[PDB]
């Protein structure tokens, strides 16, 4: 287990970084849990690994790892496989902890998020707290309008998300333009209930 | 043999990556063979190596390694040596396995491929399966039209190819503009038989 | 202490670099002290560390490390927290030694500096030497005019600064445009006393 | 001597790279000598080293290392020190071996070269072989015209040069526009003797 060694080795550097910058014990413990939920005691230079492979193998891997998320939402489940692949390839896996501000209402949004696992709270103003969990996405509004976030989104529980930047978003829709409607339909239904 | 060590060391990380992401035994074995045909039990940071050298040495190396491919097709064999060099420098060696989708008809193409060794099948629609092997290239159509792939291309056997992106393609033709005809002649003969 | 090892290990390479390039004993000793005041016997790949984290954790860290600087000047102390964060994220910590030319009058300026700790001398021409220390910034003039430096700025004592490039400067003001006045007010008061 | 170890360690990888690609014994020996004249048995990650420093220290280092070249040619010797520094910072040290084609007449030139040590031959067509050695530069013609190389330039002896790309060239002249005349005067005298 050299990957395991990579984790333990890397985390010790994180413990020293925190010590050097004299971070509180509360924060250090948070950092700790983050690494644990995010990496799970095993680290690999995924960029280097996948870079050693080819397109097919890479697409095959991403499709397999995201298999859960795929069948989870209609968008990818009934869509063109080549669309699904192109989209997944651009996704960035991120892990958020309870209470984190995934989206802060009022700021220029540049990313949307797909929920693989977890629950988020949506504060539009006073009281919404609408909840979103496994199988749904959020943040598509500003990717479509290029304006300010119309709401706040925080992690309720531990959230295993996949982010997509506005640029990679438009890059994919450059090839599958009709798929942009799926995101619009959702952004409209949403802006409507407000 | 430290390079050999680099390979074995790197592959073990790949074995752990796959285990962590619980990939099937069929896939793991495919990955395995890929690394074997692609690297052949020896890894070097080629980017770092060549970066330590200078232009002449680098060009000399690429010309020597691609020597086979060069004499293999008319394009490079009778062309201006400086054209041949400029072109080779931009090439990316890739290895495809039996059944892989090198090109998927209908997608916006951004790369063309030169076959050093192997055989590919060309599906234009129903039944073509035209075959291409050592000494020929494919994918130049979209590099010239900037449109969709007019056919599918899959690896029949194990394929040792060299890819060229549309940007590096136009960059070279910026200096040897007349050489663009060679690719056109082929793209026309081809679009003609359709 | 592997970080400590990283420092000692890295500094020995610096000692050999200097030896190879036969640098004077005076300079070598300066380099030495630089590493000591800048790193303090402990090195971490901060880019790699923070890259392993997420946005929230990263912002939390930068806010904590810069906490001193924040309460130190009005600009960040009474400003919008999201503005403060966005700004800090773009800051680059730098350490200058006694007598260094932080800004050389007459050159096209592209960076401004916030003083966390230290004292600087401002030569406008003959004799000014106006002094600036903890809690104030300089260099905003050219970030606003895109012209030449209107004065020279040198480190009196050892200076622990934070730099901000003109691009990252305008990027933040793209989201908090009204905050640009704070820098203008200061650039005007200053150009006025000249 | 860990730097020495870095060299020997790195060169062994180069020996294995060459073996893997079955390069001739003549070439391997050339590569060998290159590493020897270029690095001299000691390797350091200069990019990483200098990146750990600050602007002043970096400029001080480059000025010291290039001190020879500076006093060697009028251009830097009588010029504005800030011009000299800006220029040096953009220079790339390169080492050419006897018989190498530094510049190949007829190609779109993007770099000029300053000779620290060595002698080059200039073939304009039949017979020139004009020689240039320590203290002079070449290649400025295309940086000024953005056209084709008007001559060939080869290393006679072992050449220790410093290159400057057209972009970094125009970037510096953006700040010291009048200094562009120095290069013009030389490009004119030269085009004149043709
Ligand atoms: N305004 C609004 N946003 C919603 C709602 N449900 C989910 N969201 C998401 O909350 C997000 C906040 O940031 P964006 O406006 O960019 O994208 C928004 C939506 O995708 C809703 O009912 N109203
Ligand atoms: N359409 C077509 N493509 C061919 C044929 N033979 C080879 N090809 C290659 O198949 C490729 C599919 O992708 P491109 O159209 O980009 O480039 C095409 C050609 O280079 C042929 O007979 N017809
Ligand atoms: N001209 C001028 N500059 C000042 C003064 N006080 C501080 N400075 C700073 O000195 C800096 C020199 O570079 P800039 O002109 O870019 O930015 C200038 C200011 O921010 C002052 O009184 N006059
Ligand atoms: N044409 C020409 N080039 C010269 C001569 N002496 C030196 N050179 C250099 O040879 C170089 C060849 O490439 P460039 O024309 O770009 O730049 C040219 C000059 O800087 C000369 O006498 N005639």
């Amino acid at each position: 287990d050299s990957s395991r060694r990579q984790y333990q080795e890397k985390y010790k550097q994180v413990e020293q970084y925190m010590s050097f910058h004299k971070l509180p014990a509360d924060f250090r413990q948070k950092i700790h849990d983050y690494y644990e939920h995010r990496y799970q005691g095993k680290m690999f230079d995924e960029d280097s690994i996948l870079g050693e492979l080819n397109g097919p193998l890479r697409e095959e891997i991403v499709n397999f790892n995201c298999r859960k998320l795929v069948a989870s939402m209609p968008l990818f489940a009934n869509a063109d496989p080549n669309f699904v692949t192109a989209m997944l390839t651009k996704l960035k896996f991120e892990v958020f902890q309870p209470g984190d501000y995934i989206i802060r209402e009022g700021t220029i949004g540049k990313k949307m998020y797909f929920i693989q696992h977890g629950v988020v709270s949506v504060l539009t103003k006073g009281n919404k707290e609408m909840k979103l969990s496994d199988g749904s996405y959020f943040g598509e509004i500003c990717l479509l309008t290029r304006g300010r976030r119309t709401a706040s989104v925080r992690a309720d529980t531990y959230c295993r998300l996949y982010s997509l930047s506005v640029d990679n978003f438009n890059e994919v829709l450059e090839e599958y333009p009709m798929m942009r409607r799926a995101f619009e339909t959702v952004a409209i239904d949403r802006l409507d209930r407000d």
